[PDB]
């Protein structure tokens, strides 16, 4: 497990606690804030997206 | 347990269960706090979350 | 079988008889009005879809 | 078989002869006009579609 | 049997075969004239017609 | 194994190492690029992508 990156169309910037996942019962993108929250964005507002290194 | 729902347009809506796509029309199915079934459209969420 | 109250995004409130269902073959949003004529609209239309009590 | 109406997001009325259907290898949708000449739309540009009476 | 799409920023395609969903991008895989693969995103494309 | 060019809508040219490829878990575009670095972008966000000779 790796943490990640997502840079959102408003100008955010996420780190995420491992890889994010389209959920499987909203198919919205799932991601662990790094405050280990479970949080759900919309794939239409992620702008990019990478591993952190 | 109970999820916070967010709009582009700006409203918030508390779920009773977490919401899921509908099997029929592909929209997101959710359960209001009055136990009344509702479907809003995926592209119109912002963010959703377990609500503490 | 319910009926239902579907609102889109160009303002109009619509009452379905039975529930709205993506058709197998255009991919749209097909219902049955309240006068018994089956259409068809885009799923991007709809804003709320709802069960009435 | 029986023919349909699409209206589509700029103004225009398209009357096919059949069903329209998507496209197995494209994903948009195709229909044979009243010529009998196949073509092809983006599902996006359908406001509405309906059999004709 | 060649195709002719029409694109909404304008442009007229000339494909060598019929358009094609690319498996790997979700994207609109047409081969041009010249025989090279192409790609557009199918949001891109207006109309798609059998070329007289 | 072949490279790409990979053109985005905020004007942007982008080389690729390999081919890309929607990503299994996230359902946005994966892409080595030029320095071999992973990286994942939204589909609607390309406008065109080619095979480079
Ligand atoms: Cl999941
Ligand atoms: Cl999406
Ligand atoms: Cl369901
Ligand atoms: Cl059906
Ligand atoms: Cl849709
Ligand atoms: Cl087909
Ligand atoms: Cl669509
Ligand atoms: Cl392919
Ligand atoms: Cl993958
Ligand atoms: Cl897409």
């Amino acid at each position: 497990s790796s943490n990640y990156v997502m840079h959102t169309n408003d100008g955010r910037t996420i780190v995420t606690d491992g890889k994010p996942q389209t959920d499987n019962d909203t198919g919205m993108i799932s991601y662990k804030d790094a405050w280990g929250n479970k949080q759900q964005i919309n794939r239409s507002d992620v702008k990019q997206l990478g591993e952190l290194d």
